[PDB]
């Protein structure tokens, strides 16, 4: 089987979340859970209908993010894949909501780092076999590094 | 590393859910959560014990669905893989219950579309690297399309 | 694309849990949920920071398990991969907690069986495409086998 490496565009200030789902109700459910997560979250959603007209189904409240979602979904081109781009918010704000959508099967990635999606192609179609999120590890953090990452979260206001 | 493309049989009227789990308790836990999801759901469960006797463990309340699960589990042949076939009900009815089963590690697919499971084989055994769920996208839906899918969900009573 | 077969070391009496996450807060959150899951659970955590200094971030309450986690994370070498080793406890005790951590994207495996992590190589770095958990199935269990596994769970005390 052939394996393609797909580069996912991630404009500055955005985060992308890519996963797998089923049933066209995926779109409205994702739209709804994201809209009720915060009044200021900006998002775009794309879902690959795997049968029938096989159309990229979409929705959201930000056209720029919607178009980015449609593009990435097309590049991947794997049936039942869904893509979400968000701005003015972070993946941790909505990751659990997404995992909890009844249509959602799994999530492949949630990141803002350079991202590649690995796609296998067969005689039937395309399927996601994984992703390359960011770079490989260079070393083990020290006590000084630990102190620094702890101060970071406290500075951002995530932890006390 | 060799890669095999496994064809999953999905008879008309049924849906298949394939994932990964651990521990023998997987079977009874899956049986229990499906049984208490509805008094009319019909289901069959297969689990690939990956050590000891390495036997396909199974249960369910429908003989034919059990056989389908057994067959598909054998064809994938990857340790700790679980397969569920359901009828007279849909994946969205039980997908969240399955995600919440303490043994379940992840889910690979939930669909009724033609499905292929991608299996990598090594010196040790077999592992699932992904699936080809349905077909590739043929375009982007229009406003007209959007209006129709909305009516679709309302006609079937999923949304108002 | 090149696929590496990475052997994961699993000391006796321990279980390894490998997944994918995002954001440094992953370490603090995993540590916390494991710490508040049981007063006797022993654990080690490693997270592959995929940007900046690209350091293996870690924490835990058992130096041995921590080192194992760091080593395994390095061996896999895929950005944003997290590795957890637990002792004096079982995966079913904490698998749901891990799935519910807002940073966690997905889980690749939770087991004590011989484990191989399949890693895809690209010009950007490494990514996990799957795992080989244990061995392939040898056959289908019988009615007698079903009675035995049911009795086994009663003996352990998981079911009545």
């Amino acid at each position: 089987v052939k394996i393609d490496v797909i580069r996912v565009e991630i404009p500055e200030g955005t985060n992308v979340i890519i996963g797998q789902s089923h049933f066209i109700k995926t779109v409205e459910d994702l739209y709804e859970t994201l809209a009720s997560s915060s009044p200021h979250l900006k998002f775009g959603i794309a879902f690959c209908e795997a049968s029938g007209k096989r159309l990229i189904r979409w929705d959201g409240n930000d056209e720029e993010l919607i178009k980015l979602a449609q593009q990435t979904a097309l590049k991947i081109g794997a049936g039942h894949t869904f893509v979400i781009y968000i701005k003015n918010g972070f993946p941790i704000n909505v990751l659990n909501r997404i995992k909890n959508v009844e249509e959602v099967v799994r999530i492949f990635a949630a990141t803002a780092n350079p991202l590649q999606v690995l796609v296998a192609e067969t005689d039937q179609g395309r399927g996601v076999i994984g992703v390359v999120d960011g770079y490989t590890p260079l070393g083990i953090e020290t006590e000084a590094d630990i102190k620094e990452r702890k101060e970071l979260l406290r500075k951002f206001g995530y932890k006390r």
